[PDB]
């Protein structure tokens, strides 16, 4: 169905697997040489994109208006290539979604799309032990490796993925404004 191939149409097109000392991570293009991945990412100077050293120009770790970690990442890569502008998928509030997929690319043998049903504006958690803000929230049993995933459905590209107990999954929400 469509919502299927705009998830595979985001792997394709908007990710990358961006390799740090901390492991590997999806990575999403929002546009131009700018990527995000999750903050616990821990990107240096370089990193790997698709195994490629790539030097990072600028990194900037994003916070609320008390100072709390919204646990997203913006890289300025070093690098040729232009990712296609997603912006316009991105909401511009804090909002519910019935029934969201996760698009999955490092850590995974190929391109995976899980369906990760309902998911809430979740508030503030504790993400081992550190207050993190804006939470995205799924009942769904996600797993190491899954981070960096990008919660999306149908024309909309709603976070990445954080954290997550066994039982429940988290998103680090993208709202529109971070990148415009
Ligand atoms: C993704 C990390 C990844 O893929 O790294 C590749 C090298 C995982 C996803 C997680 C693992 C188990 N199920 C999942 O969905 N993320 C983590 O392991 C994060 C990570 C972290 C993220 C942000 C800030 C600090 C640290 C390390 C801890 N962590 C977790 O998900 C923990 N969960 C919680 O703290 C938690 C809190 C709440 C309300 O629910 N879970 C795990 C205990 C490891």
């Amino acid at each position: 169905g469509p919502e299927e191939e705009f998830g595979m149409s985001l792997i394709k097109h908007n990710s990358c697997v961006i390799t740090t000392e901390n492991g590997k991570f999806t990575g999403l293009g929002v546009y131009d040489r700018f990527v995000v991945v999750p903050t616990h990412a821990d990107p240096g100077k370089e990193i790997q994109v698709d195994g490629i050293t790539t030097k990072v120009i600028d990194s900037y770790d994003l916070y609320n208006k008390n100072g709390i970690k919204l646990e997203i990442t913006v890289l300025k890569l070093d690098r040729n290539e232009k990712f296609r502008d997603i912006r316009r998928y991105i909401p511009n509030n804090e909002d519910d979604y019935p029934n969201c997929n996760l698009a999955l690319l490092a850590n995974q043998p190929e391109p995976t799309i899980i369906n990760v049903g309902d998911v809430v504006s979740y508030g503030n958690i504790l993400l081992s032990g550190n207050q993190t803000a804006r939470m995205l929230k799924y009942s769904y049993p996600t797993k190491s490796g899954y981070c960096g995933g990008v919660l999306y459905k149908i024309g909309q590209v709603l976070g990445i993925h954080v954290g997550g107990n066994g039982r429940d999954g988290f998103s680090a929400m993208l709202l529109r404004s971070y990148f415009t």
